[PDB]
């Protein structure tokens, strides 16, 4: 199944940030509406984060992350959660490794703002 | 309900990072083994990361999250989100108003690091 | 927080189960557009499904679930959860005592169905 | 990444319930400890439930569920919640087709029970 990819409110502000638990350097790729919109990178094994950045979902709201090692796209896992009705979380991990920790980079997008 | 209560595997490092949406300065404690391990306190509308480090769970693997604004404690709202059976996320809203964002502070754990 | 009230895609059929995990007799109520519309009543220790319905979220998209035994309101907990962004659950759980299972009834709501 | 997997606590009773939403007759495996501990078919356009079930985690605690169609395996996705760190839900849906909604067989978990 596609993970990764999350339809949010439209033209809404959001928070997106990477964090980082590999041996090799991470690079994520946020995409909003088809184009990249932010792109983060950095190698930690203990959660640095590698990159936060406030984007806005556009007309579309179609927001997609996108993980890769030096070139190779790792696999992701994904899923979407709202608390009290009102909180959304989405939120990405991914495996560059044999090892399906799936956290070699994780992505936590958060919204609304302010 | 309890909120900002979780129970992590014992002994086990976890990321524990804030984020500030809100006019009010937010106070974050984590607590583990019920003494407090890590404070983040800033202010942003703009979802900046008023805090992150790295904490140990320890022998009862108790994690508890607080926020306080102005000295008053914030309704707290979350939950435990686990992706590929592996990839671990707590999750807490707060809210400290009532506009019912519950976004004043937001705070996200993540496990296993590494 | 408010706990157990979801907004769902206006003018959408939802399907809603409930399960008994308790001493006492469970009533669940759900209601759309404010509305009581369908009730479901049991004791079990067993997780019996006390009952399921289909139902239309109409064109607020409010959906309540409410919990008592015999009179009293339990205490509610919730959230949502998407997969692949589409698949939706809305979840509850809801304490009747003091153990703090919160299965005492648990309510799920899953769209789209068909 | 697995989907359909999940590592329940040892030793310990749980509820699983299959609703059909699909032209088709699904089957639904679930596995403990490897080895097919329960099987619902049926064919719903509405959601009903085909099956529900207590079963026992066992010494591994490891549950998986497998979904197909006339012999074809459907695509899974999955995930995990837990609220006010009691109450979990392991939560499978499945894509027999082309429309993606992934809710041709619909599978959820609870735990505890009682
Ligand atoms: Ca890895
Ligand atoms: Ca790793
Ligand atoms: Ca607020
Ligand atoms: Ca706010
Ligand atoms: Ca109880
Ligand atoms: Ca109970
Ligand atoms: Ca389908
Ligand atoms: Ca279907
Ligand atoms: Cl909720
Ligand atoms: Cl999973
Ligand atoms: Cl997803
Ligand atoms: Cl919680």
């Amino acid at each position: 199944a596609t993970q990764g990819v999350f339809t949010l409110p439209a033209n809404t502000r959001f928070g997106v940030t990477a964090f980082a638990n590999s041996s090799g350097t991470q690079t994520v790729n946020v995409l909003v509406n088809n184009e990249t919109a932010a792109t983060f990178s950095g190698q930690s094994t203990n959660n640095a984060v590698i990159g936060t950045q406030v984007l806005n979902s556009g007309s579309s709201g179609k927001v997609q992350v996108q993980v890769s090692v030096n070139g190779r796209p790792s696999d992701l896992v994904s899923a979407q959660v709202i608390l009290t009705n009102e909180l959304n979380f989405a939120l990405v991990g991914s495996e560059d490794g044999t090892d399906n920790d799936y956290n070699d980079a994780v992505v936590v997008i958060n919204w609304p703002l302010g």
